[PDB]
């Protein structure tokens, strides 16, 4: 209250306003902590999932490299065989 | 004076409270940015994953065709 209060009354109004603001902070903290913990857990999971996608990525790049080389060698054999028969 | 002391104690507890909250919010926002960046990196990886799988399927099918073409040609040439 902004009305002119007497010390005895202002004091009581101030103490109530403090407990209130305190409970508000206790609530803001509890919620932020909860959200913080869920974020920790999720990031751990995401990181683990990302490292797995990287691992799969590599296996595939390798598979592609292996197939690209067998492909070129095949096109060269076809060209060699074709020229020999005349196509 | 006695009530003024009760006020001070409440304030010391309050300061500590704001301190724990400020700290918790700072770590939280940090974790949020790390969380969004990871989500995006995971999305990137999926998209690149598909491209590669398609390339593999394509190369595997060309490979088999080429092997059949090489087989056909050898039978004509006499090679074994």
């Amino acid at each position: 209250s902004h009305m002119p209060l007497l010390s005895i009354a202002r004091q009581e109004e101030e103490m109530k306003e403090q407990l209130k603001q305190m409970d508000k902070m206790k609530e803001d903290l509890a919620k932020t902590e909860r959200i913080k913990k869920e974020l920790e857990e999720q990031n751990v999971t995401l990181l683990e999932q990302k490292n797995d996608l990287f691992g799969s990525m590599k296996q595939l790049e390798d598979k592609v490299e292996e197939l690209l080389s067998k492909n070129y060698h095949l096109e060269n054999e076809v060209a060699r065989l074709k020229k020999l028969v005349g196509e």
